[PDB]
């Protein structure tokens, strides 16, 4: 389908960013489904949680506030939902379609600080240019 | 950098495309840049045309009107340009930034009729699904 050559640049996608970046210790994108997040794309090791409950989580964070999450130090961070027993530092990119969320790319991060300013703005570039092929798997 | 993304993706819808589709002899894109169309990802046999002059070619055609060129048999069409001597049918999709032409997918078949309304339906669908990324490579006058 459509979702398959989507899914194939969203694959290639999370490829380019690991490999380019080798803080990204997990790289994943997240999509709007029927009120949830699942997981439609990623590099990395297989997560705890390939479908997330609406408020869990900073990847809730980033859809339900609209808005970048970098979290440097996940430990004392209240809304961090541990997906892996290792990461200390997780960012959230919000994608948008026609100015409503649709979706994110999640990273996580073993390295602790591992996100700097440029990491937030090629992740928002990238979920910009990202954001038709992530609207494909999406569901209201 | 973005641009070296950008190509990423666009290498690696090249390649999709090549595979999904076995007819699919050639597979490539063409980005307006600076009045002229220059091919920034491709697959298949090298093109002895990575710069077209705006006017020559099916290439030319489909960004200059608008609309999605496809020829079923390339030698009835006095505006075709051969980039290969075995191709028979070229399609060529305009890839559309905020409603103007901003680059293409050109794909060429040594298989006659080719491409089908189904091809033409999808490849529209993937230009635009592309269209931002390809942007990145979109210079204007």
């Amino acid at each position: 389908d459509l979702k398959e050559f989507a899914r194939s640049q969203m694959q290639a996608a999370c490829q380019y960013l690991k490999e380019k970046n080798p803080k990204y210790d997990w790289v994943g994108f997240y999509v709007l489904e029927h009120g949830k997040l699942k997981l439609e794309a990623f590099v990395g090791e297989k997560t705890d949680h390939v479908e997330i409950n609406l408020g869990d989580g900073l990847c809730s964070l980033a859809v339900l506030k609209n808005d970048i999450v970098n979290e440097y130090d996940v430990k004392s961070n209240p809304k961090y939902l541990a997906c892996f027993p290792s990461t200390q530092s997780e960012i959230v990119v919000p994608v948008r379609y026609q100015g409503e969320p649709i979706g994110e790319i999640d990273i996580d991060s073993d390295k602790k600080a591992a996100f700097s300013k440029e990491d937030e703005a090629m992740l928002s570039s990238i979920a910009d240019l990202m954001a038709p092929l992530v609207h494909e798997f999406f569901v209201k």
